[PDB]
């Protein structure tokens, strides 16, 4: 069976979970769809995890209780690390306001035996808890939405995940 | 947003899901560990979904009664599906021994609006349901795995999911 950095050699690319927070109307979802069109003009894999088409397929058994608000944070985050697994660059925006919605994603990610990057990225726009160290921090007074995506793209290949 | 058809067209695939059904020893484990591995030679995203990194991490919450075994069927149905909408060949061989479970997990593809192939696959080898209509029958007293790899490459080709 095939290990993880053969995978990645063979595919051109690492996987990771880019996971973008910030305040619900701050266009982090704006920025989601952004950076998955520009990943795969660059015929790079990306995929976007978002409400359409989680919510109502793989988590239409939940509803709207705590309970089942931190149940779908967990499944988004192991279906996000399977997407890394698969040298997929995934990408969500998904409502997560408190410190500990995104550090129950971020384990799973950093915990695996492929330390898969877990890249949180606040979009910070003018009860939501912010990110104390965020990988990326983007502030949308500064920059729009074509400058958010060459942050993150530029991100991504300083690191290492995709080709420069 | 990126339409279904731009994506497989920038990524040069279209996403689909190869279902190994069998009986338990019939191989199809070891094909479908193969089949990735040969479409990753080609430089092709291949996932293999597994009681390993499924089982364990989106399905540790399940048991092994009746309603957690089609539970499981059904969230790898889903997580398959949205690999085959990301442009991935998303394989299987999970146990599955009823027509009622495979024919679960075809009717998501089917009915999606993207109309995402459905592939099972009977490995066929000397309470285990075999497939009606199988998309393809593989005979393991006449093909060795890499005939069987051979045969279902050529399917996606001939079928348009790979270019040949």
């Amino acid at each position: 069976a095939v290990t993880q950095d053969e995978r990645d050699t063979l595919l051109g690319q690492k996987g990771c979970t880019v996971w973008l927070t910030g305040l619900s109307a701050s266009g982090k979802s704006t920025i989601a769809t952004a950076l998955e069109q520009h990943l795969l003009h660059k015929k790079l894999h990306a995929y976007r995890l978002d409400g359409d088409n989680i919510r109502f397929g793989l988590n239409k058994d939940l509803g709207f209780d705590q309970a089942s608000r931190v149940e779908n944070i967990r499944r988004i985050g192991e279906v996000s690390l399977l997407f890394a697994l698969s040298s997929t660059i995934s990408v969500t925006a998904f409502i997560s306001p408190y410190i500990s919605d995104r550090q129950l994603a971020r384990e799973l990610h950093e915990k695996h035996s492929s330390a898969i990057p877990f890249i949180e990225v606040f979009i910070d726009a003018p009860p939501y808890e912010a990110p104390a160290n965020p990988e990326i921090h983007i502030r949308t007074d500064e920059v729009d939405v074509a400058g958010a995506v060459e942050i993150i793209t530029k991100y991504l290949a300083d690191n290492g995940l995709i080709p420069a």
